[PDB]
């Protein structure tokens, strides 16, 4: 019931996927810069022109988006994660570490931006690690490391 608890949560971000998807890449591009380099539309962006940047808050939405639909499979997923796996190893190659940062900055934004208590922070984590888990087995199938 860690899912039936996060989609409680996910309501403010749903109401602005736009504004929540920009505020989520600006912090991870902030704390994580090695993670700007592997989109290779937003390499090289000065650091004060990110916050606000229209193609990375639309890039952003796009992701909240999709974690939205992984959220409300509420642990039925492969049908949709295995697509994302398939894409990120093998068109993007993003080493699974990168996963764990976005899940990070997200808990972290939450929190501040969108009323996640410390209860509402523990079951995201939880479910993020169930999802990165099973990306992680996902490429290991592909054959794109351990
Ligand atoms: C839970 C986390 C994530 C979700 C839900 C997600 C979702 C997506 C979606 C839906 C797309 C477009 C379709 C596709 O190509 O698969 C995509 C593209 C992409 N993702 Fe992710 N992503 C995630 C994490 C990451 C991370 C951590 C990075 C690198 C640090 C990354 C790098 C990329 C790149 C480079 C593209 C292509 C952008 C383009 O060419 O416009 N993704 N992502």
């Amino acid at each position: 019931a860690d899912f039936d608890a996060v989609l409680k949560c996910w309501g403010p971000v749903e109401a602005d996927y736009t504004t929540m998807g920009g505020l989520v890449l600006t912090r991870l591009f902030k704390e994580h810069p090695e993670t700007q380099k592997l989109f290779p539309k937003f390499a090289g962006i000065a650091q004060a022109d990110i916050a606000g940047n229209a193609a990375i808050s639309a890039h952003g939405a796009t992701v909240l988006k999709k974690l939205g639909e992984l959220l409300k499979a509420k642990g039925s997923h492969a049908a949709i994660l295995k697509p994302l796996a398939n894409s990120h190893a093998t068109k993007h190659k993003i080493p699974i570490n990168n996963f764990k940062l976005i899940s990070e900055v997200l808990v972290k934004v939450m929190h501040e931006k969108a009323g996640l208590d410390a209860g509402g922070q523990t079951a995201l984590r939880n479910v993020m690690g169930i999802i990165i888990a099973d990306l992680e087995a996902n490429y290991k199938e592909l054959g794109f490391s351990g």
